[PDB]
């Protein structure tokens, strides 16, 4: 009954840095060649859509930020040929175009179709979907899924099992694949290693739980709150440390509690001084560390290069490593297996109105995901 | 006859720091339990030798320096196993003790016996076996290759074929199977990939040579000397680019060269600028550079963490990753069946008593590897 149509709907814009998000009446142009509009479902709150906010992480405003979503599409512009009207779908923060060097790349993810290197907050054509007050409204990463509708190109949109439970699998959109891969996928965790993971939020934990499937035996969850221990051992830390309660800094107590530095760590946070940090706490000869979480914009660390000269190996990855419109599927599909849980992950359920109070849950550390439900 | 002897030879001793080597009579110690004495046959000249006299590697002094070298087993101490008077040998800069942690992983070969992390300059028992008008002289490395006899422990020798011309084979004890190794082990150079290679004396030369041994289809020499170039490509250098002739800085030049990014790329000088520019030059999703170069005393770089976010991999390493006890031997017996080459790096022959020289001819941009003969 809407295709073709302009579609009014509520999204949650945000008009300035700082500010609370506005639950307003936006209008979402009908979808064009290659795009796909989707009736939203469910939407987590991970905090790099905090970033948005705070300008951590720079994209143009007025924006509708949101990432980690899923959804069912309402209608498909010309041409589209990988989703239909009625399908579940979960909106790809990373695209896969499967034609630029990066997708067609074994290893690589990081398709050169992203709007994250240097956001513009547009669709593909450069062009925006979202008018609020007359005013035209930008993108988030190609999904902008705080809104009961959005339109995405269709490198950014996988078709995902019809039995699946989007207010679950929302999270393989971002927060979940992102930590597991890092750990399955990207520092390739072995059977009988130590893990250090820094930051024990949804993505950390999700770390956590790709260190155990691959058989870590010892894996040291490192978090500033203690609130969040309890959940980072039941998902399978073996131990937990607060640098707060130390003389020494946190790299020189792993290092002993390591007997000589770990196998792996991850800086899961968005921290330049944790980063250099979870670098230094890897075994200088053989160490790795993948870097995670997402630092201030355009700010520069500092490291000393005898850290890499001795041996260790530093990478870091967007979504876990994972081509998205290939790898969404099959972790949807796995989750109806059982293979792992999302359970864990979520801490809170709030109605899409309700979206301030999921980010103050956020700010406060309280929750680990809020999953909005439109 | 020598053994269990005090032997008075001619060593290279460096008193102080940027000053010349003076050529004079030392004092060796015999042997002790779990030491090897060794009469050297030719020892080359690596940057890094020339890194104690600028003060770029620090070590104590007074020192004998050298370690990239080869010669013949004089005497061995109690307990000694793996080689016997008589035998050609390469002293091995980086241990390999076999028991320690880092020996005991497949992919560590930073040996936790090493003294290049936190230098002493002595023996594996704190002490020294060198003596110059009447002082103590600090070893170098456990190598101390400068000096017509020197003492290792022997977890720092390897016996290499009796039929070996050790005037060629000394450039295995450091900048062939370093550079060599930096492609193929550490890197891990595959077939059809596009490698750029920062700095074109002895050891980036020998990571050209892993590059094009693992199959590259390009491989871009850089070198601020343009006299570099022709060698380079002799040894399989597709094409060469100098920094000093763009307006815009190389990292550029090269992703665009490369149409986005080089798959490989490896820093062999030793500055910190430099490093970061050779990360930011390989493609941002899949690409891996390797530091090779030693940099400056106690300096720390600075980068953007986007550079790994978004799918790079950093590295470093000693010594190629060779596991060097282990490697020696058989980089030796595949040297003698004509697997890799070592004349193209080797532009000058001196006698010892021409080491100053020597340095001279590395400084001014004129040599690539000088070998002093004893
Ligand atoms: N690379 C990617 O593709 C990707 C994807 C998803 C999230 N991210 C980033 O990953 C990071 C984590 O996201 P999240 O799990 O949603 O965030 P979160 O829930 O805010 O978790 C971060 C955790 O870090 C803890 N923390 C804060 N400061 C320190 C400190 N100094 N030492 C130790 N712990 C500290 C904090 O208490 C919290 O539990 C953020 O920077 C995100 O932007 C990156
Ligand atoms: N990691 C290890 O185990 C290991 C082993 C051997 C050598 N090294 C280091 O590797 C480096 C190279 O050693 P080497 O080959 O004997 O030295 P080298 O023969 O002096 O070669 C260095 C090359 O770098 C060139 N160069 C200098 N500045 C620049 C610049 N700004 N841009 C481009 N090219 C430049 C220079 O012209 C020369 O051809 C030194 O720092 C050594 O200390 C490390
Ligand atoms: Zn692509
Ligand atoms: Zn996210
Ligand atoms: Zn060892
Ligand atoms: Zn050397």
């Amino acid at each position: 009954s809407t295709a073709g149509k302009v579609i009014k709907c509520k999204a949650a814009v945000l008009w300035e840095e700082k500010k609370p998000f506005s639950i307003e009446e936006v209008e979402v142009a009908p979808p064009k060649a290659h795009e796909v509009r989707i009736k939203m479902v469910a939407t987590g709150i991970c905090r790099s859509d905090d970033h948005v906010v705070s300008g951590t992480l720079v994209t143009p405003l007025p924006v509708i930020a949101g990432h980690e979503a899923a959804g069912i599409v309402e209608s498909i512009g010309e041409g589209v040929t990988t989703v239909r009207p009625g399908d579940k779908v979960i909106p790809l923060f990373t695209p896969q175009c499967g034609k630029c060097r990066v997708c067609k790349h074994p290893e690589g993810n990081f398709c050169l179709k992203n709007d994250l290197s240097m956001p513009r907050g547009t669709m593909q054509d450069g062009t925006s979907r979202f008018t609020c007050r007359g005013k035209p409204i930008h993108h988030f990463l190609g999904t902008s899924t705080f809104s009961q509708y959005t339109v995405v190109d269709e490198i950014s949109v996988a078709k995902i099992d019809a039995a699946s439970p989007l207010e679950k699998v929302c999270l393989i959109g971002c927060g979940f694949s992102t930590g597991y891969g890092s750990a399955v996928k990207v520092a390739k965790v072995t059977q009988g290693s130590t893990c250090a993971v820094f930051g024990l939020g949804g993505v950390g934990l999700s770390v956590i739980m790709g260190c155990k499937a691959a058989g870590a035996a010892r894996i040291i969850g490192v978090d500033i709150n203690k609130d969040k221990f309890a959940k980072a051992k039941e998902v399978g830390a073996t131990e937990c440390v607060n640098p707060q309660d130390y003389k020494k800094p946190i790299q020189e107590v792993l290092t002993e509690m390591s007997n000589g530095g770990v196998d792996f760590s991850f800086e899961v946070i968005g921290r330049l001084d944790t980063m250099v940090t979870a670098l230094s706490c890897c075994q200088e000869a053989y160490g790795v560390s993948v870097i995670v979480g997402v630092p201030p914009d355009s700010q520069n660390l500092s490291m000393n290069p005898m850290l890499l000269l001795s041996g260790r190996t530093w990478k870091g990855a967007i979504f876990g490593g994972f081509k998205s419109k290939d790898s969404v599927p099959k972790l949807v599909a796995d989750f109806m297996a059982k293979k792992f849980a999302l359970d864990p992950l979520i801490t809170h359920v709030l109605p899409f109105e309700k979206i301030n109070e999921g980010f103050d849950l956020l700010r406060s550390g309280e929750s680990i995901r809020t999953i909005l439900t439109f």
